[PDB]
């Protein structure tokens, strides 16, 4: 009860008191990455500490695109952090000013979702075409306490009229959902994206970073941090911290180190604070190019190690061999991002999503799915350019394939003995180039970077309740988890959101500072959006047409039309065009 | 349209783009109220409107307690106001920031809400003692919808067992209502602050400024406008504005005013935007004191005479008469605020609100409603000294009675003919002080100042829709209603929120700023809102208690929990302890 | 939580690390009472806090009994207390080694309880004369929930049949009930002594000191407190203590002080302990001679102030009112203490009680109840001699009535209007002393000094649950509440056991000392104590008595012995001699 949920305008605006003894108190930070740096910004703007006392832990000494990038206006957390970072590109204004100025003059979406046989769209497009079964069995995951879904497979809580249905197109391509995924975390997008079912196919609801997040969120960060003279050490590789879990509390005492190869130890009081990003989704990514596939490896890296190490030393600080081990072969494991100036690999492209994709704008408005391809190959063109050099002239798109250990339907090899240009040889299969001119377009017109991520898939293994760790552990003192890996309530992993959000909770529950957490949006609770939600999943049904056929459910309905007829329930139902 | 409502922190922390054609534009703002200045303080800030281009027009040239400033935390207009507004008692704070601070360092609760028999606390103080058919009543109202309840009373919607009970004395006592008023202001009420419905007999819900709105809020909202150069001009009586009305738009022309005596006029362009403060609750205010009763009269002042010139020109600009004109003369018309500084008085409230009047903190939590009073006298004490030169030995407390026709108890004359002494005879009366040193406390050791409102109900008055004008007309260029009688969706009259609101969606409107109005909360519209209520209303109670004597929702009841065992529905009604 | 409760060895002879941050942290304790040093104590011993940080601040500047002050074996925390503190009789041994030693060669039991008809022992004596509804109205109290019995008096929940038995006039007068008392006290005790049921007529389970409590418990305490070097601040009054009661936390920050009649202020951190001991029994007690009668008075002391402002910040500091305000004027008021050396009143004495008073020995073994006496006196006599200064030839005995606006029986004025002799009148003319040679023993050969406390009944006056404080309020800093006046778990009140275990609860959780409070003994959740409280409460019958004419129960208990036969529970059953 270090801390409480909040929401409106009351607690948003509002800046808490300096708490208490921090201006004793330091902090060491493992990791730089999203969640990280975001815990960094919290302890100098609320937690007020002064930066000298903040440390940075980095591993690394001082074209990719890494997709999936994909943030829309209820990150509450987000938004709370990228309101104080002074922006890189336009002067007098934050991060969030220019996210926001940009996403509506340019609003995102997209003309074209499915591709099949080769180019044309699918028919059925827009479309969800769910079973009232289908339609069924989601309620039935939304009413089931979280509790009673240890270790569930998506599988098990779906029938195949489901996984039938462009539904689940859209959905297992969105967010990278394979069918033996949690049911948990399945379960939290349904009730976290419930409010923009409506805007799911054509992607409206979608807001994008003018160039990659690295650049975009990381590298203000990174100038904010650095302009409050917090310190990097670099060089800085972290084997384990010393936790003695005592029956009344628990402390991290000392962190074994490796700096620039030499084995030391850093000492900790109480005051001290420790933030640990368990795990990592990029960890040991190795990297191909046009002519050599992107070698496999399964190589536990620095940052599961460090979660292996500090499993040991207690129970509820995880089990990170519920996801870093027995990955699925068949699982998402490889991403290629292919840059070119060709021009009619360009046409082909503007063939499919009717936007010019070196106009500047919007492109594809978000990823095109190959619904025919054995891989599953999904691709996506964000707004040229993503990068600050690259020329006018070319374009970069990323490319990944759900299914891996599967032959593809041009090349009869699976995505993971396939070099950069045989993925882009596949590529122009699927839109539609002729079998004639594809081969030369890709090794000598186009660059292909492949990239090999083993873990890219592990937030969305099957897991049970004390897997991941509280994002401050009970009755735990200076040790605080942030990243994708620890639990929090109701929100999603795989987010930018999540990893600041955990990195909210860490600072507010370590610090004592008393201002609200804003609560994940109450979009599930909300009338109003359960009511757009049922309507659109049966396609833009009204309730007579829901009910039209069986006998049971329309005579319930009439008698709940009499009971509310000429009352506020009924003009709702209007309203949200239901009746 | 011109604007859109939203929620969240997207919206809430984006500044807007500087709308067009901005430079070329002006803004004469008629009054400086609440509305008025918060008007001016958009303009300034969301406009970008530079302070040369903005006039205030005053009547005015250039202790008594205003009250009813009730605050909750859910005015998402105002803390979005009172955000960038800097504070004159501490430094590098806003005045939410003050607010805030204040209102946890000092959370406000009444320890004692209702009193009868001269002293006695209410023995069923903090139940609200509903009946299954006053509850029933009370569901029906927000179930109406709004364009049913035109010029509909409070008693054609309730019945004897709703007026009875305790709900009906807290609710008639914090907003004031009157049996002949409004069900669809009172309705509002319901829904707005449905979420506060836990806190709403122990006031714990409430927040509160640390002086009078003028000092905490009028005064460095002034300031704030001074330090930007806005023009105020005083002795400007304003008559009426010349307003033409085409079959396709509406343009202020010209306004006609009285400045300094001398009748002139000031020319209007399109771009030159007319914000209009139409009525005005504090107009011709009578004062008394502590020797003579304020006077009544029933004189239109200014605003009401702007208003009427206005509606002649426009079917569409409302009806003043449907709230200055036949005011029941039983309605609140008299006000009081006692200053003292003696012991015996000071320790009977001791006494009763069971806290020191002079410690600086939370005195009366609110108001303290007197049960057996005629005059349903009810007073509050708030966080003394509520003045910057009041000694530290005095405290002002706040006095209104809500009927005026009926005899008091201790004094046989109605609160309209009562002097200053004699409000604060009877006062002293219902504190239990004793009948023989009440006559000298009142007229020697006390200062009694009554104040005569002849439309402090106005906005309570019954209505039809239209009877408000919008906050921007249809069709309408350069000419705004802002402030309690401007119609605007879903919130409610007569709170700061309010007046706000409609200073911000007039500017909105008007200039086209492409930012997020923040929405009225979503409360009445949320499961978990609504399930509190459940509990609340019928006084702690779980379903099964609820539905103990009626055997049909004992039945239906029984076959509704079957349907949802181990769901998490049932999960969310045990947490909510409704089950 | 931050305490824990404990039982057995392991905790017990436990010592606990020094905690953290103790030697930046200081403690404030106002007064000098039983509960205050204790609390002194334990920062000294367990919480290893040097002496020079503890400031005891005391009122006072630097032939009575205040008799009642039994002790059982089973005060848990006052024996951990007692062991660490070195005695001031004998050499190298502890507190509770002289307790130990003293209670076990003179063990403490009556030959005589109950008295009437002026001198004749009761012949009813040793049983309790309970009927079934009797019984069966104190199993019904006994399993009734504590909450259940808010503001409930004890003639609520008993009947007639109760109050006429002599378990009732054995209750009434070990602890000094009144029938108007809390009923949720009465059941503590219930609880709590439900295993001394045998050894409540006889005394047999008593202990006592060599002296009284000051120079028994006080003042080795005292001497072992100045031995660590603990600051004594005399002449100090305190007035109130600022609390500042945010939503989160509370804090005290200053406490204003009268020291030697100079009003000024002393600071305090967060470090900076404070225990109060809120309220007091013994305040404003007035005493009186041989010669005039003890003024009666009710004006509030210092402690009862103290609470009183405290109770003002927050309404979980208690309600004060409940207990010193409306005491009932028949509660016990005046004790009275009379010492003589005359021999005929001695044997009058001896030949009552059946021993010698000059032994040296046990004397009463506790107390005589006057039956037939209107005043309910009762008296008892100690371990003479009582005091080392007191001659060796002299007793000392101490008497007081539990009705006190009822006219006695030798003398027709009621308790408060008799002077010291005439208490020692009628308490002569009860012990059976002819009607002649009664008055001058008592004017001439006796010296008797009456006492009236006020408040030595408040303890037991009728509350709800809150009415009393948490020994650390929730959400409480630095502030703690000690004494009777403090709210714990099931211990019951007007015990050394609780004052001391209310100063242990206080500074285990303020210091955070890893230490198990040895909890309340757990005699009514054992088999063993219950079945031994079922034989002794119907007067030693066995099952087969006790349902020996009611067929209802006797059939029930037929079948139960069936179940049981040769089985351990029917072993248990004949070894407490119940079968």
């Amino acid at each position: 009860s270090h801390m409480y949920y909040s929401y409106g305008n009351y607690e948003a605006f509002a800046r808490p008191k300096k708490p208490e003894n921090v201006e004793n108190k330091s902090a060491y930070l493992i990791g730089s990455g999203l969640a990280s740096l975001a815990a960094a910004c919290f302890l100098i703007r609320d937690g007020q500490m002064e930066g000298s006392k903040i440390h940075i832990l980095e591993e690394l000494p001082k074209y990719v695109v890494r997709g999936g990038r994909e943030m829309e206006n209820h990150f509450e957390c987000l938004w709370d952090l990228f309101r104080s970072i002074p922006s890189l590109e336009i002067d007098n204004a934050s991060v969030l000013d220019e996210f926001y100025w940009l996403n509506k003059e340019d609003p995102n979406y997209s003309r074209c979702r499915v591709i099949e046989k080769q180019g044309q769209r699918l028919v059925t497009d827009g479309d969800f075409t769910l079973t009232k079964t289908a339609i069924k069995e989601i309620l039935d995951l939304c009413l089931t306490n979280e509790e009673d879904l240890d270790d569930v497979k998506i599988t098990d809580v779906f029938s195949d009229d489901f996984f039938n249905s462009n539904f689940w197109i859209y959905w297992k391509t969105m967010f990278a959902f394979e069918p033996w995924h949690s049911a948990m975390e399945m379960r939290r997008y349904l009730m976290r994206f419930v409010h923009h079912i409506s805007g799911l196919a054509d992607f409206s609801a979608l807001k994008f970073t003018k160039y990659n997040q690295y650049e975009s969120l990381v590298l203000p960060m990174v100038e904010y941090l650095k302009s409050h003279g917090v310190q990097f050490e670099y060089d800085v590789k972290v084997e384990d911290i010393k936790i003695d879990v005592t029956t009344s509390q628990k402390i991290a005492r000392e962190i074994l180190i490796d700096r620039n190869g030499n084995a030391e130890s850093i000492k900790l009081t109480i005051n001290d604070l420790v933030f640990v990003t368990n795990g990592s989704i990029t960890e040991s990514s190795t990297y191909g190019d046009n002519d050599t596939p992107a070698p496999p490896t399964d190589e536990l890296g620095g940052s599961w190690t460090l979660w292996k190490n500090l499993a040991r030393q207690s129970p509820e600080f995880g089990n990170p061999d519920k996801f870093c081990q027995n990955i699925p072969k068949k699982s998402w494991f490889v991403s290629a991002t292919s840059t070119t100036n060709n021009k009619e690999i360009i046409d082909t492209i503007e063939s499919i999503c009717k936007r010019d994709p070196l106009a500047g704008k919007t492109v594809t408005g978000g990823i095109i799915t190959i619904n025919d391809s054995a891989w599953q190959m999904s691709f996506t063109i964000n707004r040229q350019q993503q990068f600050k050099d690259q020329p006018e002239n070319e374009i970069s798109t990323w490319i990944y394939a759900l299914y891996s250990d599967v032959n593809g339907d041009y090349i009869k090899k699976p995505i993971t003995e396939c070099s950069g240009n045989e993925i882009c040889q596949e590529w122009l299969y699927h839109l539609g180039v002729s079998t004639d001119k594809i081969e030369d377009l890709a090794k000598h017109a186009s660059n292909t970077i492949p990239v090999y991520m083993p873990y890219i898939t592990s937030y969305f293994m099957t897991r049970a309740i004390g897997d991941r760790p509280l994002v401050v552990p009970h009755q735990s003192q200076n040790l605080a988890f942030i990243g994708n890996f620890a639990e929090t309530e109701r929100d999603t992993v795989f987010t930018t959101e999540y990893s600041v959000r955990t990195a909210m909770e860490a600072v507010y529950q370590l610090l004592n500072i008393d201002r609200g957490i804003p609560e994940v949006i109450n979009s599930p609770f909300d009338l109003r959006v359960l009511m757009d939600a049922i309507y659109e999943l049966n396609d833009h049904q009204d309730l007579r047409e829901i009910t039209k056929d069986s006998k049971m459910q329309k005579l319930a309905l009439a008698g709940f039309l009499k009971k509310i007829k000429g009352t506020y329930i009924e003009s709702l139902l209007k309203e949200h065009k239901l009746l």
